[PDB]
């Protein structure tokens, strides 16, 4: 019911494939995805807004993950 849709998210072209988690698209991560430059854009042949915890994770850590390298 609000767990046996599919990901909103176009890799290269495919349509992820992995079922939809409990998150949602936000502005936040369109600006990480921009920030990233990557080809991941929304679908607009959709009606929901949920993507799957493999996007969810993959976006979310990259702004978080660690504080030291160089600066
Ligand atoms: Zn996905």
């Amino acid at each position: 019911s609000n767990a046996g849709q599919l990901c909103c998210l176009r890799e290269d072209g495919e349509r992820c494939g992995r079922a939809a988690g409990n998150a949602s698209f936000s502005k936040r991560i369109q600006k990480s995805i921009s920030q990233k430059k990557v080809k991941i854009e929304l679908d607009k042949s959709a009606r929901h807004l949920y993507i799957c915890d493999y996007h969810k994770n993959l976006i979310q850590s990259v702004r978080n993950r660690r504080k030291r390298k160089g600066s």
